[PDB]
């Protein structure tokens, strides 16, 4: 029964699943999960065939389901410039998790969290494009699920400037060989796909409900707050030893 | 009178119009028309000097003139996860037409319509960047108006997953020769123009009113519901036979 | 005291500030200031490590703090197609200033202001990608503040088509040598940063308040309405004569 052609069709499907990761036919993904004090989750999907580059602005990072604005916004724009009796908005996120999956090269990831104005450092002419805390690759945890590999990074936004967050996120698809996905003979085909797809969001009342209704349904790699991995698992198939 | 310099000035204008298509000085365009049950039309202009790449998200595809939301949105996010007494929103589009015009290379077009979550296939790790139905080039109809050529593709969204649509659209400007518009000596000049222009929309109470007030006024190639071509026409001018 | 190591640490900081402009580690910026009849200012930050490309649509250019819409919008979409008793919205901007700063190559800037439909010229097939008024480089004023250089361009929107404005803005970082920032060995690293950062806006009740709470606080080069330069100043340091 193990060598039945029907089983080999199943083997084909599973070899396809693992090889599809490395193939040019798959997308890379970064999912940004935002956890609020009401226990709800806002989720952003960032995705591209070869290159993810996105800003999540303040309005993308606050809870837009359990929600004049300028009175508060002016106070997070300039020091002591507010006219609000509310010091910190309830709907600012408590914590985040970044899940990088598909064929990401984690060594190329950047997660650059700033305050409301997006300006690193003391003034715009002194801002660095890559502050040290944006070089997050080595702080991701490498998770495995069978032959699948994904990466997680989680943290707290806090009660300071980054409690009114903006975030720039970018990552490249891993290229294990030398022909660049932006080499002149390829560039125009990938440039045509620079916005496949624009950032997309959803909201869920709790993490447990999101796991059942979205994480499992879309087979998105994930780790819950209690540190349980929720991910599809494709066991490795190979006819010969691997180094 | 036919060889009067004034007539030759007119000839210059019309030769200019046809040659401007192929020139680097013109834009390419994809117009996405969305037709609603109330007979109104929402229109997106997608445009670039050399490379169009855009996502139209759900909120871009529903009727935003003849209009809590999460009760419904949750039900199109996950299976059986809704809390809405409304099964299908009235403002979801009935049908679409894609008009590709200017110097598009129709062979490079992709029109990838997904459901609300934008995720092709059974799970994110198995999604294909190019599902077969996105390779729409050969399904466009080639329309001519004098020396102008444009392409149309129309269809129905339906009452299933794509009745809650998202769409990725991309196309390149035709290059009849070998120097790429993203070749190293050109790339930075076109990259600077990657967002010339961001997607732009309008709305019109009926197709007939849109034809008079917008299609004709902007000289946009178009085909009405009764299959009438509305397009400028520049008759070909040449001093010698053409193969 | 002038050669104390503490003073040399200060010299290092100031040499760093000037050299950081030319370094790949800094961003380029275009700030778009929009001045309304109520004396308030809406401000857009456009920024990238190497290449700025942005559209500011109509809704980005009107005053969104001191604020059915289609009755008016239809009248700026098509000629005589409106159904509004209001001929011109109060919240359309009176004037603009463009500040280009950081290591911009001003020779690569374009500021292309159109009316509401974004369509240059008489029809879409005749639109030019670069109308003459978009080639604004030589109309910028070159301002200096010590070793810092920045560029300003200001003007009026008016009471015609451009009184309902849209704008495309793009500029490249100056490259004083031959290795392109989009050369094949660099392109993928900068493409990953194409949306670092998406356009970001703020609003301020008056120019004077914005100067104290934002221009000074972020050390953004600026010129007030009375023609006063507000900018950080780093005096030049060099051990030898300069041509
Ligand atoms: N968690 C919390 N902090 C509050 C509350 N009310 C006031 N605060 C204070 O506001 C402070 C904001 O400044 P920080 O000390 O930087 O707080 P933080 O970002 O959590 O701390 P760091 O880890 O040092 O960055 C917090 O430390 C709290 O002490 C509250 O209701 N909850
Ligand atoms: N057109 C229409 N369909 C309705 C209505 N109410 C319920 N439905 C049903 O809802 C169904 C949704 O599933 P499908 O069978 O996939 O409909 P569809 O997308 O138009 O059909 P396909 O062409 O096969 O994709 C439709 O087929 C209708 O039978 C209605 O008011 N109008
Ligand atoms: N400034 C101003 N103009 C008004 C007002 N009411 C009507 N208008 C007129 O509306 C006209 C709009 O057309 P234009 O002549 O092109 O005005 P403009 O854009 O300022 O002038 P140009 O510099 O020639 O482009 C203005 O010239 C005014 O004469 C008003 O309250 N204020
Ligand atoms: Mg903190
Ligand atoms: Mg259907
Ligand atoms: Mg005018």
């Amino acid at each position: 029964m193990e060598n039945s052609a029907r089983q080999v069709a199943q083997d084909t499907r599973e070899l396809h699943l693992l090889q599809h990761i490395k193939s040019d036919q798959s997308y890379i993904y970064v999912f940004v999960f935002l956890y609020y004090r009401d226990h709800s989750v806002r989720v952003w999907k960032l995705t591209n065939p070869v290159s993810i580059s996105e800003t999540l602005d303040y309005d993308d990072l606050i809870n837009n389901v359990n929600r004049p604005a300028i009175y508060y916004r002016e106070g997070i724009t300039g020091n002591d410039a507010g006219d609000s009796i509310i010091d910190k908005a309830y709907c600012e996120p408590v914590s985040f998790m970044i899940v990088a999956c598909g064929d990401v090269d984690i060594q190329t990831i950047e997660v650059n969290i700033q305050g409301y104005d997006e300006i690193e450092g003391v003034g715009i002419l002194d801002s660095n494009v890559t502050p040290p805390y944006a070089i997050t690759a080595t702080k991701f945890e490498r998770k495995t699920s069978g032959g699948y590999i994904f990466y997680t990074y989680c943290g707290l936004f806090g009660h300071g400037d980054r409690g009114h967050p903006t975030m720039a996120v970018g990552v490249e698809k891993k290229n294990r060989n030398a022909f660049g996905r932006m080499h002149p003979m390829y560039v125009a085909a990938n440039y045509k796909r620079r916005n496949f797809w624009a950032k997309k969001d959803w909201w869920f009342p709790t993490e447990g409900q999101m796991v059942e209704q979205f994480i499992k349904q879309q087979s998105i790699p994930y780790v819950t707050a209690d540190n349980v991995m929720i991910a599809p698992c494709v066991r490795e198939i190979r006819h010969h030893a691997h180094y």
